[PDB]
């Protein structure tokens, strides 16, 4: 999850 949030933004 952290890095999807990484990735979205």
């Amino acid at each position: 999850l952290a890095a999807a949030l990484a990735q979205a933004l």
